[PDB]
């Protein structure tokens, strides 16, 4: 009999005489004992569908014609709101992938193993890799790449990208003389609008230590508003459409319709096979002020129900976490700046890669507090209702703002 994840206690029902499981951390409550539910001597593994799975499972395969533990690699939909929910059943993947940002609520729900690395592997990596993964003093994932949005611009229709997004309205014009958009980008996850919304620190940036101040201040602030209405009125004035999605936005690039877009290195191996010849530089300042997305760290956490966490640490640390591993989940789509030294030193080399952490430098790590998913859900409600015109800015963030 395996034993139970933390918070977990066993119980006894008086009235019937059957043992069962109650949670003193997220108050679940169970009959099926919730450790004993994943297979042991397999790896299951949660990742996004834009990102390298099919790269990532060739490690896999790696890992198991070496050892003989099968590798499984698997990405659902919304996987960031799947594993939550499984995982306080103690069950679900025994290795989950997602930007570090979401990782600290799953930390305090009790559903992240503490990852024991020793510190020679710990050199290995970044040290501030390492802090995106770091929740009330615990490593509780393993840090893989550095996500930084970058403005993505087609050199033949625009050799000399806008430095600032105030000029985009005018370039827009002279574009459609051309049959073109300036620039569509995602406007459906606030992970895009963010680093423009961000932009102006003048009421809710804290120059104590270089964070935008999402809790106490929040997003119903002055700065937050001009972004946000810019954005708007970019809308109002046809420079961009309210319906844009991830979808909509990468095929106009690849068709070479709209002269710019903005997305991560996930997205340049699409545009690679288009053969729109592509660059990859500095997001647009606002008000004088460089734009700050929100630099995600695609992290590895291990479930904390999993029977096989030292099966996941050996094909993190020495399976994935080599030059081997991440090229070969690079090539299947771009990681982005990885956080293992050896690797990205090559990287480096790479212009597209220094775009992406230059854009990182200006931006900041995100925040992995366990209020991140109710953050998002708020500004992603504001933008949609304000874009749409359902809301005024000013009503948008308000209501955001709790
Ligand atoms: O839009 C809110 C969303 O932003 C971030 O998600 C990114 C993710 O980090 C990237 O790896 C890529 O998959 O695009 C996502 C946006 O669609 C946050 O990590 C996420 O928690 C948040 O919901």
């Amino acid at each position: 009999m395996e034993k139970l994840p933390p918070g977990w206690e066993k119980r006894m029902s008086r009235s019937s005489g059957r043992v069962y499981y109650f949670n003193h951390i997220t108050n679940a409550s169970q009959w099926e004992r919730p450790s004993g539910k994943i297979e042991e001597g397999k790896l299951v593994i949660w990742i996004n569908g834009d990102k390298g799975y099919n790269g990532l499972a060739e490690v896999g395969k790696k890992f198991e014609k070496d050892t003989g533990i099968k590798v499984t690699v698997e990405h659902p939909d919304k996987l960031e709101e799947k594993f939550p929910q499984v995982a306080a059943t103690g069950d679900g993947p025994d290795i989950i992938f997602w930007a570090h940002d979401r990782f600290g609520g799953y930390a305090q729900s009790g559903l992240l193993a503490e990852i024991t690395p020793d510190k020679a592997f710990q050199d290995k990596l970044y040290p501030f890799t390492w802090d995106a993964v770091r929740y009330n003093g615990k490593l509780i994932a393993y840090p893989i790449a550095v996500e930084a949005l970058s403005l993505i611009y087609n050199k033949d229709l625009l050799p000399n990208p806008p430095k600032t997004w105030e000029e985009i309205p005018a370039l827009d014009k002279e574009l459609k003389a051309k049959g073109k958009s300036a620039l569509m980008f995602n406007l459906q996850e606030p992970y895009f609008t963010w680093p423009l919304i961000a932009a102006d620190g003048g009421y809710a940036f804290k120059y104590e230590n270089g964070k935008y101040d999402i809790k106490d201040v929040g997003v119903d602030n002055a700065g937050a508003k001009a972004g946000l209405t810019f954005l708007v009125d970019l809308i109002k004035n046809k420079h961009m459409n309210a319906d844009t999605d991830y979808s909509i936005a990468e095929a106009a690039f690849n068709k070479g319709e709209t002269a710019m877009t903005i997305n991560g290195p996930w997205a340049w191996s699409n545009i690679d096979t288009s053969k729109v010849n592509y660059g990859v530089t500095v997001l647009p300042t606002f008000k004088g002020q460089p734009s700050k997305p929100f630099v995600g760290v695609l992290s590895a956490g291990i479930n904390a129900a999993s029977p096989n966490k030292e099966l996941a640490k050996e094909f993190l640390e020495n399976y994935l976490l080599t030059d081997e591993g991440l090229e070969a989940v690079n090539k299947d789509k771009p990681l982005g700046a990885v956080a293992l030294k050896s690797y990205e030193e090559e990287l480096a080399k790479d212009p597209r890669i220094a775009a992406t952490m230059e854009n990182a430098q200006k931006g900041e790590i995100m925040p992995n507090i366990p209020q991140m998913s109710a953050f998002w859900y708020a500004v992603r409600t504001a933008v949609i209702n304000a874009a749409s015109g359902r809301q005024t800015v000013d009503e948008a963030l308000k209501d955001a703002q709790t």
